[PDB]
């Protein structure tokens, strides 16, 4: 099928500190995914009649000093070009190539070379690894039960090679809680770390469907962020020029709306270009011993 | 100039019991008046080249049992009927109408008798009264000015009568913290209050030019509703059960980004069917002397 381009002029609803322009980037991943694999994602059911969710779980954002999340201000003039590769029945891979309008070769195609391999600063990346799940109780967000739905057409999205599984990527993650290897040569961890108590916010990060909301993990992972930067006796005003020029998530697990998660965070300063840093959050259950998110952001500050 | 149809399926960015469909909302907001004054509102300026917000001021959503926003799940067929009335240059008031796509009567266009005198249980009628506004100084968000930006077209806009200015409407609820007169009949005021102490939220809050977020509004007013319902020794569980079938909003100011709000709610309990209530909220910048919000929500529960 056809990749998907579009025009975007940058809303309130997609950009800022927050985790709105993740958000936006997930509903494209569900309509680039209903449209490529000719199946209405929103509205999905299994075989037997349950609701089946396109769950996010690995989630990556790559930018540069040129163009990152924090760039994009009201009124940008963004070209968005998505579609999907095959990875089965129960599991799809999504990519964006965001790039500002007008730029030299924004009406490139999708080019795994250029998202694995040689991305380019001022071009922005997204990758959106799903995987299709049922709840195994009603009112229960634990234990999510592998899915898909009937007429999910995977046949025919092209293909991903071996070397840029993401279930590679994933793996190491959940063993290491990093993304970002820690004998990663030019990077000192620093002594200070932080461990947040954090109550499943039901005001603000429930989705529609009564699980915790996919854009949330990553407002969750900028609290502990903040927490450790806090700790680091740096200003609140530092916090929101920080630059990310690199972002994974990985969606372990969901968790009960009544759960009390805890928020790990430790950093990595480079020892080669300064402000430079690699922050490793990980989000646990305690009550039912699961680690339910790792992520791992590259920034740059002052 | 034509009113906007649109048929959407819900997404998981526009529903839940956060504010998304709020955000949701101001995002069609901003492109209804762009389509209909012929002004890219998203990157306007003013005649001197500053940027000028179409600042959210008043803010209604109203529904019934039969369709509220905690009836919105992934997946939902809507029609989305919207357009704009003329309030002047500095000002433009717009409106939407949601029903359930294939419901009697659905294609049929907006009408200020329907949304002011005779609204129908199973439509959502939203009211977005918006001020253009500049910053008085960089980095300041107080003591907002207003604006226009150049070639804003509000002539040949439908009319609004004297009855159903947002004005009136707006200029009551600053003056008695209410959008329901506290003399209103079959309700009683419960002595129970709240007033917490709110930091400006840098994670969660901030939007993409630096002020506080017009749907975060919602997210504070909620965050003192709990803190009430808590208080009342009300479920976390019963809180998520909460029907709101109105809600009006008056976005008195903003704030930088440093502040410490205050936010303060009362209830009034109906002595005629019971559950039902109206809750106050008050959003204060103690530091300022400043009230930044009001907002009355009617509610249902169990
Ligand atoms: C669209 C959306 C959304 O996707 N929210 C959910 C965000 N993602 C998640 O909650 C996925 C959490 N992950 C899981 O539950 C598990 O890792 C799961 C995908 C079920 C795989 O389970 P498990 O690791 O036990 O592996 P098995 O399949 O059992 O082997 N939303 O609006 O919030
Ligand atoms: C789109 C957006 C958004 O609109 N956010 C801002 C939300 N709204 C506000 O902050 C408006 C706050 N209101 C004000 O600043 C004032 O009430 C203002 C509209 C300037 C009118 O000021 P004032 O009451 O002093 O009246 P004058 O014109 O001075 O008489 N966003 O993404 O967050």
């Amino acid at each position: 099928r056809p990749e998907i381009k579009q025009a975007v002029t940058v809303r309130p609803g997609m950009c800022g500190p927050g985790s709105l322009f993740v958000g936006q980037l997930g509903d494209w991943t569900w309509e680039t995914v209903s449209a490529q694999c000719d199946t209405d994602v929103f509205a999905a059911r299994d075989a037997s009649g349950n609701p089946t969710y396109l769950a996010f779980y690995y989630f990556r954002v790559r930018g540069g000093r040129e163009l990152h999340p924090g760039s994009l201000t009201f009124g940008d003039r963004l070209t968005v070009t998505s579609g999907c590769y095959d990875q089965g029945t129960e599991s799809v891979l999504t990519l964006h190539r965001i790039d500002r309008a007008g730029s030299d070769d924004a009406q490139r195609p999708l080019d795994l070379h250029e998202f694995y391999e040689r991305p380019r600063d001022g071009s922005l990346y997204v990758e959106n690894f799903n995987r299709w799940v049922t709840r195994s109780a009603p009112g229960s967000n634990e234990d999510l039960v592998k899915s898909s739905p009937p007429g999910f057409r995977n046949d025919g999205l092209p293909q991903l090679p071996a070397a840029y599984s993401p279930r590679a990527v994933y793996r190491e993650a959940r063993t290491a809680h990093t993304f970002r290897a820690l004998d990663e040569p030019g990077f000192r961890l620093l002594p200070d770390t932080v461990e947040v108590e954090h109550p499943v916010d039901i005001v603000r990060d429930v989705n529609g469907v009564g699980l915790l909301y996919f854009a949330s993990y990553f407002s969750m992972v900028d609290k502990a962020a903040l927490a450790l930067w806090r700790r680091l006796g740096r200003s609140d005003r530092a916090f929101l020029r920080r630059v990310v020029v690199d972002q994974q998530m990985c969606y372990l697990g969901n968790a009960d709306l009544d759960s009390v998660l805890t928020l790990g965070a430790r950093v990595r300063v480079s020892t080669e270009t300064p402000g430079e840093e690699l922050v490793d959050v990980v989000i646990s259950d305690r009550d039912s011993g699961r680690v339910i998110a790792v992520s791992t952001l590259h920034t740059q500050h002052d």
